[PDB]
C-alpha cells in the first residue's frame, strides 16, 4: 500500500499569502512550505516549514522586483530547499509573477522539486493589466521558465479576477476565489489518492496524467438534481480564470463521486460533456467513487492535459 505526500509551496508574496489562506481554510494530509526573501511576511506566515532565502542578497527584505535576486536566492538556498522538500511524492509551487522572488525563486524550486522526484506543478498568476507593461513582461518571464521547470503549470491572469467582481466586491475575496483554483485541484487530487473508489484512480494515474505535459486544467464541480452529472461536469472545465482553458486538452482525468444513485447514463454524460468542450479525441483516464453518505449530489474531478 502506497501512501503519497503532498505539499504546497508558497514563494514570495502572494505564494505565501495563499499559503496562509489555505491553511485558514483547512486543508488535512498536505504539508505546507513558505519560501520568502522577506523575513519579515516569513515571520507572519502560517506554515509549519519556512525557508528565509537570500538574506544574504536582502538583507531580509523582499527582492524589490529584481528577478535574478530571487533566482540567485534560491539556488543559494538549494540544500535547504531540498531538506524541507524531500519526501514529498507531489508539489505545487505557487506564486505571483512578475516580482523579483516570485519570478526568480519560483522557477528554481520547481526544478528543485523535480530533480527530488515529486510530480511537479505550479499555479502562478500574471499581473493586472494596471500593473503596467514591464510587470507583465517580466511575469511572462516568469511563466515561461516555470513553464520549463515543472510538470504542468497552471495560470491565472490577474485580469480575470475583474471579470468574476462586482464594483463593491472585496480585493480579498477576490483573491480567494483565485486561490481555489489550487486549492479545490490539491483537494481532489488528496481525495483521488485517498479515497478506493470503485473504479480507481491513484497516484499512479495522476503522474500519467501529469508527468512532463506542460499547461494544464485541474477543476471540481459539485451538483444536485436533474442534469447533475452534466452540470458538474460543466462546472469543473469552466474556467473564468484559467489561461488555459479545457479547449485543446487530448488527455483528461475524470473522476465522478456520487451515492448508491450514481447511474452508468449520467456518467457517460459527464464523460461526453468533458471531450465534447475539448474538442479532441480525449484520452480520458475514467474512475468512479461511490460514497454512500452521499444523497444527491455529484462531484466531478477534472484534471487535463495534452495541450
Ligand atoms: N491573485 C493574487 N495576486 C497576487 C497576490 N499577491 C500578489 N499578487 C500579484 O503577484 C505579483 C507579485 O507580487 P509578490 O508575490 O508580492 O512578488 P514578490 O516577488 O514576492 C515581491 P519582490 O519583487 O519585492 O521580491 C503582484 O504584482 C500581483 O500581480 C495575491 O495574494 N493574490
Ligand atoms: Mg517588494
Amino acid at each position: 500500500s502506497h501512501m503519497a505526500t503532498l505539499k504546497v509551496i508558497g514563494v514570495g508574496g502572494g505564494g505565501n499569502n495563499a499559503v496562509n489562506r489555505m491553511i485558514d481554510h483547512g486543508m488535512n494530509n498536505v504539508e505546507f512550505i513558505a519560501i520568502n526573501t522577506d523575513g519579515q511576511a516569513l515571520n507572519l506566515s502560517k506554515a509549519e516549514s519556512k525557508i528565509q532565502i537570500g538574506e544574504k542578497l536582502t538583507r531580509g527584505l523582499g527582492a524589490g522586483a529584481n528577478p535574478e535576486i530571487g533566482k540567485k536566492a534560491a539556488e543559494e538556498s538549494r540544500e535547504q530547499i531540498e531538506d524541507a522538500i524531500q519526501g514529498a511524492d507531489m508539489v505545487f509551487v505557487t506564486s505571483g509573477m512578475g516580482g523579483g522572488t516570485g519570478t526568480g525563486a519560483a522557477p528554481v524550486v520547481a526544478k528543485i522539486a523535480k530533480e527530488m522526484g515529486a510530480l511537479t506543478v505550479g499555479v502562478v498568476t500574471r499581473p493586472f493589466s494596471f500593473e503596467g507593461r514591464k510587470r507583465q513582461t517580466q511575469a511572462a518571464a516568469g511563466v515561461e521558465a516555470m513553464k520549463a521547470a515543472v510538470d504542468t503549470l497552471i495560470v491565472i491572469p490577474n485580469d480575470r479576477l475583474l471579470d468574476i467582481v462586482d464594483k463593491s466586491t472585496p480585493m480579498m475575496e477576490a483573491f480567494k476565489e483565485a486561490d481555489n483554483v489550487l486549492r479545490q485541484g490539491v483537494q481532489g487530487i488528496s481525495d483521488l489518492i485517498a479515497v478506493s473508489g470503485e473504479v480507481n484512480l491513484d497516484f499512479a494515474d495522476v503522474k500519467t496524467i501529469m508527468s512532463n505535459q506542460g499547461s494544464a486544467l485541474m477543476g471540481i464541480g459539485v451538483s444536485s438534481g436533474e442534469n447533475r452529472a452534466v452540470e458538474a461536469a460543466k462546472k469543473a472545465i469552466s474556467s473564468p480564470l484559467l489561461e488555459t482553458s479545457i479547449v485543446g486538452a487530448q488527455g483528461v482525468l475524470m473522476n465522478i463521486t456520487g451515492g448508491e444513485s450514481l447511474s452508468l447514463f449520467e456518467a457517460q454524460e459527464a464523460a461526453d460533456i468533458v471531450q465534447d468542450a475539448a474538442d479532441e479525441d480525449v484520452n480520458m483516464i475514467f474512475g468512479t467513487v461511490i460514497n454512500p453518505e452521499l444523497q444527491d449530489e455529484i462531484v466531478v474531478t477534472v484534471i487535463a492535459t495534452g495541450f
